[PDB]
């Protein structure tokens, strides 16, 4: 399935500029009975960076597109990429600018549930993510600093990578968030320098203040993980990773990664 | 015209990287009388940004395609995009990856004379270039930095604006590059953080050590820039627009500066 505009279409205009200039925002959409798991977290996303970015994007006559894709598809996973759309001259955003929205269709991708279960080893990934405030916590196009941390390793013995800011500061996965348990308090790094607010970051933290979990947002150091009770990472698509080793730091698996992955495996079928 | 992989064509897939994480390249070369100007200086960047972001584009077929191009478009100008193309799975770049090359035809941009008699006035922008070493330099797609900066001012008072870094480094315009004259120095800011390697900005330092012309490469303060004998923004539309305010400050037209327009206008059909 591939959509441009509502209308079936696998292609799209080379003066595009989500092409040109990665000038757009997408979402992933776990899709399941035909609906979108956590719609309203993706939608909340969406919104946001249409409004920092100001692409005029109708979000309300989206939903009901969204929807009905969702539907056709029935299971998998649903790719929302808005762009600006047509490019006139060079960098400025066009004054009468109408939104491009691409919807693809793929099977659920085949996230391993021994990560789940066992926990995952991450690689130390050298490339770091620039300090860009306006442009932070949005999930945008220009995501090349994700192509080349991906890039750092091709093997099957480390599932996901950590990714530093340029003062190493500890601030997430190449595509999922990274939290830590510090004083039995959980704590997930501050984003507002960079960095993805994810759906499933946010979800979580609801979710641990709902049990009485103490938490901060909050800037973590390297030093700090190192001495974490324990550590995860999580994502719309996979739930949880526990985390269980970084170059030579091991963590156990722990008590608040549990419960919470038995809260998020009964209540949303992750 | 607009050309997909050297075949007339004006949509690529929804599917392609360089729309999905702006994992790509570009060019926008001058063509005059059926050639690109400046034709090996923006291979030379194209071709160190494949190296860079390991996109495997065979650079001397390329040649003879933008050439067949540029004599079919006979005056305007060429974009060229370069994308990893089709994307498999997620951010992981796919391992026999074909790159997309897409060729864009357009009139001239329609620049007034006096911005090159006279000289402009910068727009003082508050987007700041956040640094990051691994792209520094390329003209990659990642430009949202630059339709941000665009996006402050739509006014005609100002032909460009200055951006700076954010340690507040003087390093160049949104869509062209800054140098500044010192006690017969020509200063370049250092783009090794942030910033595109102007394929003008290259041949200029070439042409200005060429006639014995001190040069320098550095970081540029603001109070520096304050006190320069000359500034001007150079880029390979335009040529050079001599700098003549920004905010309060205030500069005439340099010798260097109409010494290198003269240059241009004599050998490169300015
Ligand atoms: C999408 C994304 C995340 C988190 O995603 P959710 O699925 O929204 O929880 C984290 N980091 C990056 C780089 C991403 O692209
Ligand atoms: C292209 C570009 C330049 C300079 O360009 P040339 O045309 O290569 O001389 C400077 N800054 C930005 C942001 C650019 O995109
Ligand atoms: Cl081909
Ligand atoms: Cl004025
Ligand atoms: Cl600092």
């Amino acid at each position: 399935l591939d959509w441009v505009d509502g209308r079936p279409a696998a292609e799209l205009s080379v003066r595009d500029r989500g092409l040109a200039y990665g000038d757009g925002l997408f979402e992933t959409l776990a899709v399941r009975a035909g609906t979108p798991r956590l719609l309203e977290r993706h939608l909340a996303r969406l919104e946001e960076g249409c409004r920092r970015l100001a692409i005029p994007l109708d979000t309300a006559a989206l939903r009901q597109e969204l929807l009905a894709f969702c539907a056709a598809l029935g299971d998998g996973v649903a790719k929302l990429i808005v762009t600006r759309g047509e490019g006139l001259r060079g960098y400025a955003p066009p004054a009468e600018a109408s939104p491009r929205r691409i919807l693809s269709g793929s099977p659920r991708p085949a996230y391993p549930e021994r990560h789940w279960q066992q926990g995952v080893r991450l690689f130390a990934c050298r490339t770091r993510l620039a300090e860009q405030p306006l442009l932070a916590g949005l999930k945008h196009l220009n995501r090349l600093e994700q192509v080349l941390a991906r890039a750092e390793w091709s093997d099957a013995g480390h599932a996901e990578g950590l990714m530093l800011d340029v003062h190493e500061r500890v601030v997430e996965g190449v595509f999922s968030n990274l939290l830590l348990v510090l004083d039995g308090t959980l704590v997930a790094p501050d984003l507002r320098r960079c960095g993805v607010a994810g759906v499933m970051r946010a979800e979580l933290l609801e979710r641990a203040e709902g049990i009485g979990v103490p938490l901060a947002i909050r800037d973590v150091s390297m030093a700090e993980l190192a001495t974490a009770d324990e550590v995860f990472l999580c994502n719309s698509q996979f739930g949880i990773w526990p985390v269980r080793a970084l170059d030579e730091h091991v963590w156990p698996v722990g008590e608040l990664t549990r419960k919470l992955q038995d809260q998020l495996r009964d209540d949303l079928d992750f």
